[PDB]
């Protein structure tokens, strides 16, 4: 284990909006692939189904389009067709609060899932922990 093993409490039994306490962005991911974050909840792509794949480990889906959220090779974030390595992250409590998603792929290098005040996703190596841009809510629908 790379991290530690604090895990937040709520479930997967009905989809959420994974609002991002930094700038008050929902995540979202587009029918085209990319991934961003916009503060209208009336967005049809920010409605999210995660699932967990091993304790403390899960896929997050869009529930409009069925695409993965993923993080690539270079720390993009990206919307997937099908389940693939890039895809899992380790949820976990942050700041005794939060939910943090770190890629299991790239989980030595510590990076996460995260937004910047703009809206805009921030890249793998640019997050850390520490910061307000891993921060998020799930929000009931």
């Amino acid at each position: 284990h790379h991290h530690h093993f604090n895990l937040p409490p709520g479930n997967y039994k009905k989809p959420k909006l994974l609002y991002c306490s930094n700038g008050g962005h929902f995540l979202r991911i587009l029918p085209a692939g990319t991934v961003d974050g916009t503060r209208d909840r009336s967005d049809q792509h920010i409605q999210l189904q995660l699932s967990a794949e091993s304790v403390g480990e899960v896929y997050i889906k869009s529930t409009e389009t069925g695409q993965y959220l993923a993080m690539d090779t270079d720390g993009l974030l990206y919307g997937s067709q099908t389940p693939n390595e890039e895809c899992l992250f380790l949820e976990r409590l942050e700041e005794n609060h939060y939910n943090t998603y770190i890629s299991k792929k790239h989980a030595e290098k510590n990076w996460f899932v995260g937004l910047k005040k703009n809206g805009s996703c921030k890249r793998g190596p640019r997050t850390h922990y520490g910061q307000k841009a891993i921060l998020f809510l799930p929000l009931p629908v």
